[PDB]
């Protein structure tokens, strides 16, 4: 899961470089593929990195210190109810965090109360709606389409990258911008065929194959197939396209 | 504007460069092409004299000095083999069955070493918030009419292999995503309310005709394209561009 983390390193995550001696909090470092990236482009930042799951701090916690991190302090907490004192941080860092919620607006506003005025807030989110391929099979499409239908199906958004702007914009935070980082693939391209089709959209596809299977969505052979067809863009004459949306907002005081 | 700028702002050859744009239509690009390239030998044609007519009116109407139009077929050209520096092909693959062949037609009238830059879009890319069953119905159909006409408007995404099949070397493609939210008024404006939804509106005939849609579900449909032109919504389509050298 880091290993994919940083195949978008460069994409993602290079422009986000904080002032030295910035107290920034994580909203979500989940097991830490972004933790360990955040951190190491900021030594010189002041990193909290929070989780809902004791079990993935824990994980986090080993991740970061396999890669000498030193600067980043782990705590759970609930995101809608913050331990933290008001404007207590000078930055956050939301990345693949609002896809697993239902009401993301609300999280924002949490947030935006922990934030200092005048610091700012990025949100990375992806947007499984912004996929397509080629050659356009069918199958490969519909066993796509079932990731979109469990992560709903889990009270989530798989398509929430679209709207940070407007998800920024009722939070009331001010001078928002959003702008896609987009993830093109043909056969010239073989690091991100490797590395994003085969170790990073197939494998997530495949995550969901029993769950799909079990709410009756798709049938064992077409699943099959869909994996088959999904392979076939990352040969000769493939190409692929998936689109990731990054914005940021600024604490008005 | 950006659109403009987001498609054509590279697209800028050497003072002198005898340049061949594959199908000007109404001249549309031509323009952009011209102010771009003020210094370039522009040769523009179509298939059709009357879009042909429409263009020359479009580039006097500008100024435009350095622009001939000619009436030609992609598939049979008058050209002499390796004449021009450079080759522009715009919105035109989408229209043809076998875009492949009309690339390494194109081949032929281009000098060696020179280069040719397509630029398509890809109507599979189009997703916009909200996100309206009907707009999205609506949406497709334009899609599937373009199909059945024998044309193919998620041809963007394929320009790559088509430009490696048809043979040309030190190929490059990158996507020209038009990304839109209500801080962009002019965009909103100027590609929603102008340009998507009118050509969806223009296969509404075709499509109640193929019976793939109902007017109820039509109307409908309309309606909430225009919704994400509104406050809280966004849009996003993208394009392809690449390049290839001969």
């Amino acid at each position: 899961l880091s290993e994919q983390a940083e195949t978008l390193e460069k994409l993602l995550h290079h422009d986000t470089v904080y002032p030295p001696g910035a107290k920034v909090l994580e909203a979500g470092c989940g097991i830490g593929a972004q933790t360990v990236i955040l951190a190491k482009n900021n030594p010189d930042a002041e990193i909290t990195s929070i989780d809902i799951s004791p079990e993935s701090l824990e994980k986090a916690r080993e991740n970061t210190e396999k890669n000498g991190i030193k600067n980043v302090k782990f705590l759970q907490a609930n995101i809608f109810s913050l331990p933290f004192e008001d404007s207590s941080f000078d930055h956050i860092f939301v990345c693949f965090v609002l896809e697993h919620l239902q009401s993301p607006e609300e999280a924002l506003k949490s947030l935006k109360k922990v934030l200092k005025p005048g610091g700012t807030i990025t949100v990375i989110e992806g947007d499984h709606g912004s996929c397509y391929f080629h050659p356009e099979g069918k199958k490969a499409i519909e066993a796509w389409n079932c990731l979109i239908r469990v992560q709903a199906y889990m009270k989530g958004n798989s398509l929430v990258g679209r709207q940070i702007y407007p998800l920024l914009q009722e939070s009331g935070f001010e001078k928002i911008r959003v702008e896609p980082r987009m993830v093109y693939i043909d056969s010239s391209k073989p690091e991100l065929v490797d590395g994003f089709i085969l170790k990073t959209i197939i494998p997530m596809v495949e995550g969901v194959k029993e769950q799909s299977l079990k709410m009756q969505i798709i049938k064992e052979e077409e699943w099959e197939k869909g994996i088959e067809e999904l392979h076939k863009t990352a040969e000769h004459g493939g190409t692929f396209c998936y689109t990731f949306f990054k914005g940021w907002g600024t604490k008005e005081g």
